[PDB]
């Protein structure tokens, strides 16, 4: 199994990382609220991103509106290319999405073992094509296949489009009716011209936006995977097709990744770790500058806590663009987290008739653009699967990256009492002095018990004030590591210090208890 | 005059703070797209409101959705007394906010100087009641007066009541129709329960949130002052009527601020400064808790580049609570920024018939809520309007605090040459590693021509590196101010630290000067 999501979500609710919307009005599908701590966990991660691609590639960030005209969206395409098939069921109403009722209705006669196994590969020619089929051609496999509902059953009209966008309308109840924003990118299309004057007009250049957008999903029940409020961090960088190679590949070529081509989907291959050097060497991957990004999110990926053995990147095949999609192995699946598209004829051509690049040599130039958007729920959800662990214990406790973990520290003072405020108080003062997140605990109980609880919201690290370090006459505190459970004993002004380095990867705590004394109980 | 926002305007849009959003689609009102600069000022003045409000008094953050049901937005009153009136003109459509045409109509019959003195006085009568008439006895109002179009009169049809938030469906078509949220407020509200369990159900505590909502205005013709989308950081600190006083607030009482007080605004007198102790003691303000925020917020708006001079707190009159809104003098004259509300009954209780909170001896406890409302994009605009100066020269420049300024300082190599890198390399680093931004310059033309671009966005300090600073044996370069535009020689090494100084409140310009040789063209 790969992961206890029964116990996972029994947590993540308890200590509210997130919940379910207007849990007083029944809740809401679709939508969730992020709790104090998952609001921690989230600007920690969304931060993290910044630095790494925002402040690592001088990127232009951008903040575009989610209310946009219908006109802009008409150019886009969205008003139903970007719809689902619904079925309905033909008097009490329910409503279904026409995909999923049919793979599940398929998956079901097919695991029936009087069936034929002429059905079976039948059946499975048409599992492989269900993102493929046109309208009339899905309603004729609904009828030949004999699907209705499956709460008992009862007839299933015909399947219509139906949009995904949240249709509203801008002023004064009139002609300009408007939706929200399916996408982020689409906004830096918007501003291309504005942007590239930003930038001096000189050729590649990167834009970003971190931001909400909306997706009207029909019937979501599978948490924060099929949501339809999310929060996601779009990146459009425009590129000369002439001069297409990322001078900063090199730093990223030597990782090994799991790559799974469109060739080894149709083979039916497995998933192939790969060094990216050689992927782009053999031609697996395209270009350097699609390579730079896929090798870019891997890092990001993994330094926010995503187990690299159940990280793979994705190419689809034949449903305009190269794209490569980063995939995380989950209770639900491999499931796309972070999707990486390399485009030459885009929707930015499209507002056009926003402009183009004209160069040195008198030439108007459409760059092409390598688009990496990431699904920040999605990531998060990840995080928590690949992290959520069970003590010897029945106690729990997640394994957060310091640099996304709530808070690095959690200060324990024994005493309510005064004369511990003042090492309480200068201890804080000087994590903050070396911007270390932390949080002084105040709670009722046992140490151990207080522990488990800075554990159970994967707090990193723990430094503890017992009577020993006020009275006993040269001041040392003891500090916890959450993995390994094991303690140390230092100088309480040395520690801010060796903390810091902890969050960081400088030093290991197979150093820390090399250079300090170790300590128990 | 206040300011001349024409030249600023020309500014903002020329170096793209802000600009009309979708304006290759014609523009649409009351939407706008902050550029790089301008979201570099926004996180900046965001992260300073982090650090201001939910670190100083440790706030519990909450991430609720946009999209709420109609349900709870009934229970809260919002459809139709969350409305204004709305007069569309009887054949050629066009629609008018109707407070707005009577106010204006009223004030040009009053300019009028064949008038009575009896009629400017009936008028003002009017005037003053505005935001107090009824559907019907605004529409007599209407006709007892003679209003029509402004661009060519045409008849105006009765002011109806048009509500302001959002419509829209969530989920297929059906019977769940939602709104986008007009505030903030009533997610904490919605998750008061969760919130209580999380501070052990403790007396005194405080929730945040920070993102975007949504006011469907009418004809909103007024920049950033006047929106459909905007953001917004919200506070909801509940107390135990029995016990409320802040023990903090004696680290404001100090402070001298303009109050205009309901009376005040009765008696037609003026703003007057006080001393926020005074305030209390002489009752001008309710209680402590209500004026340690007060304080807070005037301690933040001044930091964030807010004058002083230019900066009220008014309280309303009659108008269920105790309300004070900080406000501040614009070329649109005394507008909203931050809205700051005392509430003993208000919507959490609706929502109950969420919940109360149990004492120790055994008392359901009805808790009041002070709920400061930050008003983001408003306040940027005030930032701007206050610190946009024009030079001796036509040159322009914003003196933002560096807390505030998009980078604090901006390096300047003279050459693009390579002996010059290793000097920007660790300048750069040296900066980072003391949390200072900055931007290395890489424009071409003269070097006070390129400080006057890093003036015009506001940037506060510089360092130029010239060939001295590689080849004359120590090591020096120049550090320049933006306010004063004087100079002055230190050696490259201890720059980072001087700066980091001049960027906190720790050293000033006068020091620098004082401790490092003055340094001229």
């Amino acid at each position: 199994d790969i992961v206890d999501r029964a116990k996972m979500e029994d947590t993540l609710k308890r200590r509210f990382f997130y919940d379910q919307a207007f849990a007083i009005y029944g809740g809401v599908s679709g939508l969730y609220d992020f709790g104090p701590v998952g609001c921690a966990l989230k600007n920690n991660i969304i931060q993290t991103w910044r630095q790494h691609f925002i402040q690592e590639e001088q990127i232009l960030e951008i903040d575009c509106t989610m209310l946009t005209p219908e006109p802009v969206l008409k150019t886009s395409g969205h008003v139903d290319k970007f719809a689902d098939f619904m079925v309905k069921d033909v008097k009490n109403g329910e409503c279904f999405r026409a995909d999923h009722l049919l793979k599940a209705h398929l998956q079901k006669l097919m695991s029936d073992k009087k069936c034929s196994v002429e059905k079976k590969s039948e059946m499975e020619s048409v599992l492989a094509q269900l993102d493929n089929y046109g309208q009339q051609e899905l309603a004729d496999l609904f009828v030949n296949y004999n699907v209705k509902s499956p709460i008992t059953g009862n007839d299933l009209s015909p399947p219509v489009s139906f949009n995904l966008m949240f249709k509203t309308f801008i002023g004064p109840g009139g002609n300009m009716p408007g939706y929200l924003r399916p996408e982020t990118a689409q906004g830096i299309f918007l501003n291309f011209k504005r942007l590239l004057e930003f930038n001096q007009g000189k050729l590649p250049f990167a834009a970003a936006q971190i931001g909400n957008s909306f997706r009207n999903e029909i019937s979501p029940r599978s948490g924060l995977i099929r949501v339809r409020e999310f929060t996601m961090a779009e990146i459009e960088h425009f590129v000369d097709p002439s001069e297409k190679d990322h001078p900063k590949f090199q730093n990223v070529a030597d990782l090994h990744l799991y790559l799974y081509s469109a060739k080894a989907q149709v083979s039916g291959q497995s998933a192939r770790k790969m060094r990216l050097g050689d992927a782009v060497e053999q031609g697996v991957i395209n270009n350097t500058v699609l390579g730079y990004f896929i090798g870019r999110i891997y890092l990001y990926l993994t330094k926010v806590g995503i187990s690299p053995d159940k990280l793979r990147f994705r190419q689809h095949m034949e449903n305009a663009c190269d794209c490569w999609d980063a995939e995380s192995k989950t209770s639900y699946g491999w499931i796309e987290i972070v999707g990486c598209a390399d485009r030459s004829c885009y929707d930015l051509s499209c507002h056009a008739r926003k402009r183009f690049q004209k160069t040195l040599y008198v030439e108007e130039v459409v760059p092409n653009v390598i688009e990496p958007s990431f699904g920040l729920g999605r990531i998060m959800y990840t995080v928590f699967e690949h992290t959520f662990h069970v003590r010897e214990g029945q106690r729990t406790f997640f394994s957060f990256p310091a640099v996304v973990a709530p808070f690095k520290c959690s200060v324990l003072p024994l005493s309510q009492n005064q004369e511990f405020m003042p090492f309480v108080k200068e201890l804080s003062e000087a994590l903050t002095r070396h911007g270390v997140s932390h949080k002084v605990d105040d709670s009722s109980g046992s140490i151990g018990r207080r522990y488990a609880r800075t554990d159970e919201i994967g707090v990193a690290f723990g430094v503890t004030i017992d009577f020993d370090t006020v009275n006993k006459t040269p001041h040392t505190a003891t500090l916890r590591d959450r993995d390994s459970m094991r303690q140390i004993r230092a100088e309480i002004s040395e520690l801010p210090s060796i903390v810091q380095d902890l969050a960081n990867g400088n030093i290991t705590w197979a150093d820390v208890e090399a250079r300090y004394p170790l300590f128990e109980g």
